[PDB]
């Protein structure tokens, strides 16, 4: 897309004008199309001091396909996997070139507080957290300490 790199400039721009609360991105070296994100774990949650990591590759079609999104800190969470990869809907079927990275980050971060157990990326920790919430929240305090 001639005119991806116009709009990746558009949202570097106000994500240093009005910048997502608890969330930082910009790009990495003279690579526009490759941003890093920092996300504080949220307060009422398990992350909560943690301090989390993301890669993000924005597509030489962008803004028509979604950014892919990765964590890079390691993170105990049902929808997010071993890669870093994150199932959420607005990374997925829900993407819409309005979007921004922003929001992608905003999104992220409510995932944190509120996890989405019936759409899994890892079976063992969604059953965890529907069955014994407790434990998954205990594990999602201890990884929050070792890795972030």
């Amino acid at each position: 897309f001639q005119g991806a790199l116009k709009r990746i400039n558009k949202e570097l721009n106000d994500l240093s004008k009005d910048p997502p609360t608890n969330c930082s991105a910009g790009p990495v070296g003279d690579d526009m199309f490759h941003w890093q994100a920092t996300i504080m774990g949220p307060e009422d949650s398990p992350y909560s001091g943690g301090v989390f990591f993301l890669n993000i590759h924005f597509p030489s079609d962008y803004p028509f396909k979604p950014p892919k999104v990765n964590f890079t800190t390691k993170i105990y969470h049902p929808n997010i996997n071993s890669q870093g990869a994150i199932c959420l809907d607005i990374l997925k079927d829900q993407w819409s070139p309005a979007l921004t990275i922003s929001k992608v980050l905003l999104s992220i971060s409510s995932l944190l507080t509120d996890p989405n157990p019936d759409d899994p990326l890892v079976p063992e920790i969604a059953h965890l957290y529907k069955s014994d919430r407790m434990r998954y929240d205990q594990t999602a305090r201890e990884w929050s300490q070792k890795y972030a």
